[PDB]
């Protein structure tokens, strides 16, 4: 990753702004999850027998920008590399899944259609989270998925094409809160080093 350039190791949930990028590090506290901020839009995460975690850099609020990201994602088990964010009013968690490893996180949903963007095809899903952690505390909220059929690490995400496809499928979005290039994991180990450009 950033080698000597990695910032102080973070092992418990926190947010901030580092080198002009918003960063969110959330963990339920299972296993060992270690996050570091690098120069510019870089972050690194290393995990071992984790619980649930979601971490990365981007913007707060998000403004539907075209994202470019680079780097490496090396899971050993259940992990997702995604454009990840929240809307408020209504409260929505959303995922533009670039790669998943051993578990399709769209599992438990009727497919609502497809969007073709950034040289790939994404399947669209909606689910519900009940009494779940959120940017508002314990809450019930809609989850929207765009899941790339040809997994990749890096490239361009035109977030507005996803938002448009979701609105077209009848999925309402609120006021944008954060939007990051996230590494997520559950009951797994791995490492990732991702640069948001
Ligand atoms: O302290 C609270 C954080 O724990 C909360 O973090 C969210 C929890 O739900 C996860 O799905 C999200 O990824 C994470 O951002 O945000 C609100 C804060 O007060
Ligand atoms: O509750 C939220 C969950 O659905 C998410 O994906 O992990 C972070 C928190
Ligand atoms: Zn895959
Ligand atoms: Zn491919």
């Amino acid at each position: 990753g950033a080698g000597a350039g990695a910032g102080m190791e973070i092992t418990s949930s926190e947010t901030g702004t580092n080198n002009g990028y918003y960063y969110s590090f959330w963990t339920d506290g299972g296993g060992q999850v270690t996050y570091t901020n690098g120069p510019a839009g870089q972050y690194s995460v290393e995990w071992s027998n984790s619980g649930n975690f979601v971490a990365g850099k981007g913007w707060n609020p998000g403004s539907s920008q075209t994202i470019t990201y680079s780097g490496e994602w090396n899971p050993n088990g259940n992990s997702y590399l995604s454009v990840y964010g929240w809307t408020q009013n209504p409260l929505v968690e959303y995922y533009i899944v670039e790669s998943f490893s051993t578990y399709d996180p769209s599992t438990g949903a009727q497919e609502l259609g497809t969007v073709e963007t950034d040289d790939g095809t994404y399947k669209i899903y909606q689910t519900t989270r009940e009494n779940a952690p959120s940017i508002e505390g314990t809450a019930t909220f809609n989850q929207y998925w765009s899941v790339r059929t040809d997994h990749r690490v890096g490239g361009t995400v035109t977030t507005q094409n996803h938002f448009d496809a979701w609105k077209n499928a009848g999925l309402e979005m609120g006021t944008h809160n954060y939007m990051i290039v996230a590494t997520a994991g559950y009951q797994s180990s791995g490492s990732a080093s991702i640069t948001v450009q």
